[PDB]
């Protein structure tokens, strides 16, 4: 029988001791460079596939089809680590959300979260319609046996403060999400509050440097008492930093002058090539 | 109405002065990034589109849906700026040549290369597969009337040697080929030679460095008489270096440590959103 | 390089071209209906979500799924105009000018775009949200030259009134649509009445029997003032009753017990094997 | 603790009073329309995948991504129940084979076909076709997948039939499950090979008016096969149905459909009833 990463993240939730540290990665390339660094979970961002799939700004212009093909994707490199897939508002309504549930599942998401905003367009759902998609989540995942991890993000910090923050997370942890993931902390003290706040349930901390967050890192998110750090910027920021200055030295010098160990055979051994190519030899033949 | 840049590379080839630089780009990022440097044509990388649509390398893993919408979306981040894109030995027999030819036509492509090697090493098909497959591509942008550039391109120089790839590119230049691509040249004296060779008809030098080709710039390939240049890993090796680095140091410190600029907003803007705003603002 | 687009547009410029359109939702209904002889044809979007999906018309269709079967049924006859559903646009303006581009590079000759909420959980938007679709599609056809036919669909005549509904149809004619659609007209003096309210603007009937509408044939519509006519279940109802039969009969007996006509070869000529080839054998 | 079919039907297939009854159906209509006929396998077809998904003959069109996607959709309208799909011959090599695999595991499919034609009626030598099927099987084993690995062979109609069981015997050496001889010709050679390949499970493709005589489910299981398929159980019956309403609006001006042939009844034949009872079960 198929085994997912699920059920090992389901499981070391379940366990005080894990702390989950998951580096943003937005496509096949990010991802097997976060695994070599050896990351025993990953981040699928949002804004990062929107970057890439279509070279837009994230204002939501990936359908289901785009995010499910790239987090089946990212899942899939290596199986066994946790993949923990940005979902935006699921897509729709309850039925909606329910489709995104089970083909996240079938794909070997490990966990997905799903936030408080109108899908178009901070513009953000009354909390009864939050709550919608909340249980019909954990009702999809329910009815097909999948222990994909629920995570309740709101975005409701800024627009209605603290407290109606804290509300819309209970409201979601009451409806059965595994995990609650307040946007936007901002500062160590409202940090410190909403794990006593929330006591007792897994807390997921979104660390993207120079916004609304201080920057905490991972030993002391962990001792504040999270139990997952996100880092969603981890592999963008430096991406497109490096192809601009990469980009001009072309630009300037007429050729990209890379450093004699970028071979195109490296870049597919970072792709893993020697396992694709022992895949191929063991099936008899033959083509390496 | 409705117009592709296709048209546009297609006279540029025509004026025997042009001479084309397109880096090697394979998403939307790269891509975009790359426009904003000032390059006035592109290069879709299919072993960069296998690394990042699949995570995987250069080994015919991407299906035709899959580089022809890589391709599209490159293609109409910059309508007018022309897109050459990897075809492989397009998706199939001639009727699959055909199709690949039609959709990337209506998806905006400037230019494709189809090779000589099977499916599917390096190994062959034999030149009149070959140019089955250079003459199904011609005949299909002929039907619809488009100018997309059709680039043949040949494999043979590693297996069987120089004069098997220049006959191979004869053979595809009098079945309608517009550009002519020898890979993995050797040396300096045979990029001179093949110019020669099939002078009076334009030929594609592509550049990744630290391979079978010796180093050559820009400014070097227009001396030969080179028509266009590609920098395959141009955006890639840059982007995986810096990812390496900055994923071991998040690795050891616990903390990103990102450069005071690397913001969303950053990237936002770098993504067009300016742009995106007055679209929207534009609809009411 | 053509589109159908450019032909269905100016059918509607000059007054004495009516279009019949039968509803027509995989590659088999559409070459079908083309064999029976009909000039055009329509993509219902009820059908799309039934056999992409095998599920109820309740908004499971993205922009994704849509496009291709609308790319594809668009492509199998490429001078045959297709009118094709898309919804509200899927999303905001930003993603209804995606759509409008990307029909538009498909082929799709024409699209309609409504007043619902995208996302339920009949509910409709206000005008002014209304009014900011139609113009996305406008403008984003505009700047890229495309000629696809922008067909303005309002399902208020329940929920608001044919007052409420005339209204928003002379809004998004304002805002430069090419032709309105009134969803669900419940009587024949309501069709002439609506012909009227909007003088000299192009109208869409939709004709599925046994709804609230009476049954109008294409003749009389036509002679109503009408300048298309569609039947979204021209296809799929004939169809699911058959499948059906077939289905409970080879449940009976063990064996589908078909007529002698039912072939591979027959499904292969209908799917114009004989013009594949044509294609290949021209490519030899 | 998430389940397959494919484990109920590699399950069912080790247990030799079960046999496996299932229709083709080619989109979620017509899978729709089996499943409530009572059916408990279904079969996808890959000619009618390609006549629906793209417009075509069965021409090697369709790509890992058409096949994967059609096939995923089917095997979870009922996800309970066994979806055996075509897989062409894997879409490449032992790479892209074992991608079909590992792809078609997480997507539902009970079991799915490899045959030995080349990719682009030809045939490819035993040990290239035998590498796909040992791919197929040990990409499975890695995953941990019971997905049932069915081999299939198109020798017969070139080489005979002592080719065939040579093909058949060697897949069945590397790992095969199921053993698929296309074409049969009598009622005799079904129980020769049946008996040749005694104790491996054998799958009989039932098209009728062909080369197979027609033989019922009944007489099948009673042979000695423990599949029989029906490809052209419902693609017969939707074109003729269509063709002929087709040709009668056109003759016509409206169609003329039955007073049952409406929306509300398609939506309940796609399941409308169970969709509502998941939105009133979420809102709560
Ligand atoms: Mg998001
Ligand atoms: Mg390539
Ligand atoms: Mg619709
Ligand atoms: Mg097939």
């Amino acid at each position: 029988p198929m085994v997912t990463a699920a059920t090992s993240l389901r499981r070391a939730l379940e366990n005080p001791d894990s702390f989950i540290v998951a580096p943003g990665v937005y496509d096949g390339l990010s991802a097997r460079v976060a695994l070599s660094a050896g990351f025993d979970a990953l981040y699928m961002t949002g804004a990062g596939t929107a970057a890439s799939v279509h070279g837009q700004a994230d204002l939501g212009i990936c359908t289901l089809n785009d995010m499910r093909a790239n987090a089946e994707m990212i899942s899939n490199i290596s199986p066994s680590t946790p993949v923990i897939a940005d979902a935006d508002t699921g897509y729709g309504g309850p039925i909606m959300v329910a489709r995104t549930t089970e083909q996240y599942s079938r794909s070997g998401v490990a966990a997905f979260h799903i936030e408080d905003q109108v899908q178009t367009k901070k513009i953000l759902v009354d909390t009864d319609t939050y709550v919608t998609r909340i249980r019909a989540a954990v009702q999809a995942r329910q009815r097909i046996g999948s222990d994909i991890v629920v995570i309740a993000r709101t975005d409701s910090l800024q627009t209605h403060g603290y407290e109606e923050s804290v509300a819309r997370l209970r409201a979601a942890r009451d409806a059965g999400a595994d995990v609650g993931f307040l946007e936007g902390i901002t500062s160590r003290e409202m940090a410190r509050q909403v794990i006593q706040d929330l006591a007792g349930w897994p807390l997921l901390l979104n660390m993207v440097e120079h916004g609304a967050t201080p920057s905490i890192s991972a030993a002391e998110a962990k001792e504040m008492g999270f139990r997952i750090i996100i880092f969603p910027f981890a592999a963008l920021g430096p991406a497109v930093a490096a192809m601009r200055e990469a980009m001009e030295k072309l630009k300037r010098d007429g050729i990209p002058g890379l450093d004699k160990e970028m071979t195109p055979q490296m870049l597919f051994r970072v792709c893993g090539l020697d396992e694709s190519m022992k895949v191929d030899a063991q099936a008899g033949g033959a083509a390496f």
